[PDB]
């Protein structure tokens, strides 16, 4: 069988799969009392993806399509296409289309437009509310709010750049509560499971950003279960699992000794052996290496 | 047992990520260099996985900058005092032509300035463009001019981000006119030279032209030319940078092949110093299936003559 691996680049090399910012640190806590169900980064270590997680760094939070004026206001309905423009499938068997932002939150960013007959373009300052009731990504619209032009039937784009608040400080974005991909009152579907350490005295490793934050006093933190470089790894080399349980070492290179070590589970998360918050402390050349399979009862050293 | 093998990502080429900007690629396109050089900075990285120019690892680092900023109480524009992508110090005197990442095309990339204040976390954030081509874009220097549209409240001495969206263009009846993807920046200003830069390509082979991974930049005003090409995915540096496998001649012979089939659509040459050619002629939008990905058939000779494409 092919040999597992992970990529051997080092947590600042690598990119957020909830957002399009580089990872900076790595963290761990207790989350036992919530529920962890993020749809992006979410990726089997044999390569099969799970929620509306997709393979490109830079579409992560992105939406395409034509969009229409609503009458009165600054406000733009996003009738949604594809990653590539083709046609919009709401009867994939998906919880939303690849990508979409899968937290409760106000991204900012630019909707931007070209026109197709003579190549003019146009570019405005956006934000996108996904609690709000006209957020249907699943159903293929999305609405946009616009600070200030916008022609139909022309291809236009969102880029995320960060996020905003607007009362008590940090209560907003809540990277842990999901969209009602289908807006109101209508469950959410073909989610990825929720994940919780199984095995006493672990916790699960996060891989966290801060977000850009664009108004107000936002709440920046921003985790994933694993890197966007590890889905993109899994998904081509789709080497067999030969146990549930990858035992991963993170190796400091300026001495070949190991860190810690931590537990990469076949369907898609990291747990270490660590009680309390903890904000990791690395070395910025410091690296994971998958060493061997491991039963469902290994105990690992303390983080 | 030998050297290492050496091999490609088997993504395709829209699922992957173009190197001089931070875009999916859309294509494959070939054509001759005409009146340019082609010297990219970005996206330049030997088979054997030594990085070159302003190339850096992070897809979505391409064209951002980072620093503080400085007003004028007289015009809407911001200077910035530019650290390196993780907020270290950055040093004019390191051997690169610029802080790693900084855009390596003259042209008008808008944006968005973001900031936030350290003491209690309050954010702000405002649409910005930077002209590469302008006489303040010094970034080996280590600063940069940003051009805001409302006059202010950003803060000094506060970490500080420019996140680039696409490109605009203004300032001439012609269409198109710019950016101009083939021309550098002067990263210490024009009347002074770059530095330290990855080197010009060029078909050395009878009958050959460049193949470039090309991308559409956004346009976020005017009429700008959208076309943005690099000499290799950005998944492709992170590859050969992890796996550093030894080249065993100058020249990798690679097929391109459909997936719903496997059948092999066209060969070419990947050189070892970090570039791909083509037998072919003509300034042309190649017709390829979308899912269509590369793989290392062998180290070929440099006197191989590729079947055509
Ligand atoms: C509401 O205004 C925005 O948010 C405030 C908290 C401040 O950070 C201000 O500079 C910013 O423009
Ligand atoms: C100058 O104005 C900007 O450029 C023009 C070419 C138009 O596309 C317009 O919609 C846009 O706001
Ligand atoms: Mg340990
Ligand atoms: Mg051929």
């Amino acid at each position: 069988s092919k040999p597992f691996t992970v990529p051997i680049l080092t947590v600042e090399e690598m990119t957020n799969s909830r957002f399009p910012i580089p990872l900076e640190k790595l963290f761990t806590g207790p989350s036992g009392a919530f529920v962890v169900q993020p749809q992006n980064g979410r990726c089997t270590t044999d390569g099969v993806l799970l929620g509306t997680t997709q393979l490109s760094p830079v579409n992560i939070c992105t939406f395409r399509g034509d969009v229409t004026h609503i009458a009165g206001s600054r406000n733009y309905t996003m009738n949604l296409a594809s990653l590539n423009w083709n046609n919009y499938d709401p009867t994939e068997e998906i919880p939303a289309p690849l990508g979409t932002p899968d937290f409760v939150g106000k991204i900012q960013g630019l909707l931007t437009q070209t026109t197709k007959g003579d190549g003019s373009t146009r570019g405005h300052k956006a934000t996108v509310y996904t609690g709000s009731a006209p957020f249907t990504p699943k159903l293929g619209s999305v609405q946009f709010s616009t600070d200030t032009d916008f022609e139909t039937h022309q291809n236009t784009k969102f880029t995320p750049v960060g996020v905003i608040q607007d009362t008590t400080h940090r209560n907003e974005p809540q990277q842990w509560v999901l969209p009602s991909y289908s807006g109101r009152n209508v469950h959410n579907v073909h989610l990825a499971p929720a994940v919780a350490p199984t095995f006493p005295g672990e916790q699960l490793l996060f891989f966290r950003s801060t977000m850009p934050g664009c108004s107000g006093y936002p709440n920046m933190d921003l985790d994933c279960l694993l890197p966007q470089e590890w889905v993109q790894h899994f998904y081509q080399e789709a080497a067999p699992a030969q146990s549930d349980v990858a035992l991963l070492r993170f190796v400091n290179p300026d001495t070949g000794r190991v860190l810690f070590e931590c537990k990469l589970h076949k369907s898609g998360y990291v747990t270490v052996a660590h009680t309390g918050q903890h904000d990791l402390v690395i070395p910025p050349n410091g690296y994971f290496r998958f060493d061997s399979w491991v039963n469902q009862f290994y105990t690992l050293a303390p983080m």
